[PDB]
């Protein structure tokens, strides 16, 4: 409503807290919160006077330090990077690829409705599942919601809410499968497998294949065929205070978020994230590309898994 009086502010904040459907624990927390929210807003102030291809916003995340919002929304990949996989069969090579000069399987009704993973480090579950989703609309025709809280418990190589891996999640859905979203909703919190409990999976995947990395052109045609499993470096301000344009950084590639790649265009990857539709471009975020940085920006091209179906 205006930065030039306190009074306008709270207000501001309010409205903000009211649209954002927000309540606190108690009034020393709504106090302490605002205090945030009008120190990010300074930052967003400052920074959207620039001139970038992207700009902030008062989003979901107004609310939170960029320290609190790191240990709660980042981390599900963080971990302790693996060397890059058993070395064996996943990699595919390239020769002479094809591919629209945009992609975006949005429009092929192939992606479900932007989720929140809460508090959880666990982005992998949310990354792997979607590109399941897809794969499995790509092939037999429906879209189907299937189990986030299914990896979260059952995935005995990753790590709960304190982070995992997107390919061993992948990998548990071709060997075991995976139950539908409704059988096993999501909670936010690890429990124990109860897998055996739901009966019969919904679904089984055939394989997964892993992308060759520091190459953004073998990305774009797996883009191109289906959604990837990707991770990045998602702890800066500037992402956590995201609201649109094509991201640019700054970012490093310490990799500590898994999101899923839904397509592209000439300057761009798009971006499905898990923070809800109150983050970004309503859930997603233009990752800029085309630079020759190896790691991509924000190491977006470091380890990316998709699954395979026949
Ligand atoms: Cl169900």
């Amino acid at each position: 409503n205006d930065l030039t009086s306190t009074e306008r502010l709270i207000q501001l904040f309010e409205s903000w807290m009211l649209k954002h459907n927000k309540i606190y624990k108690n009034i020393d927390e709504k106090i302490y919160r605002f205090e945030i929210f009008k120190d990010n807003l300074k930052y967003i102030d400052e920074t959207n006077k620039k001139n970038n291809s992207y700009w902030l916003g008062l989003n979901v995340f107004a609310d939170m330090s960029n320290d609190e919002f790191k240990e709660k929304y980042t981390g599900s990949i963080a971990g302790n990077y693996t060397t890059t996989e058993l070395s064996y069969e996943e990699v595919l090579n390239d020769g002479d690829v094809n591919i629209p000069e945009y992609v975006d399987w949005r429009q092929k009704g192939a992606v479900t409705p932007v989720k929140n993973q809460g508090s959880c480090g666990s982005a992998w579950a949310f990354s792997a599942v979607s590109t399941i989703e897809s794969i499995i609309k790509i092939r037999t025709g429906n879209l189907n919601e299937y189990s986030e809280q299914e990896l979260l418990d059952c995935d005995r190589r990753s790590y709960g809410c304190n982070g995992g891996y997107p390919w061993s999640a992948l990998q548990l859905v071709a060997q075991y499968g995976i139950h539908y979203r409704n059988t096993y909703p999501y909670e936010g919190v690890q429990r124990y497998c109860r897998s055996r409990e739901k009966g019969p999976y919904a679904a089984k995947t055939d394989g997964v294949r892993q992308v060759q990395p520091y190459n953004e052109g073998a990305l774009l045609y797996s883009i191109a065929n289906q959604p990837v499993s990707v991770v990045l470096e998602a702890a800066g301000k500037d992402f956590q205070l995201y609201r649109g344009g094509i991201f640019v950084g700054p970012c490093g590639n310490k990799v500590d978020h898994a999101v899923a790649a839904v397509g592209y265009g000439p300057n761009y990857i798009l971006i499905r994230n898990s923070w809800g539709t109150g983050w970004g471009e309503n859930g997603y975020i233009r990752i800029k590309r085309g630079t020759g940085n190896s790691y991509g920006v924000c190491g977006l091209y470091t380890s990316s898994f998709y699954p395979v179906k026949n």
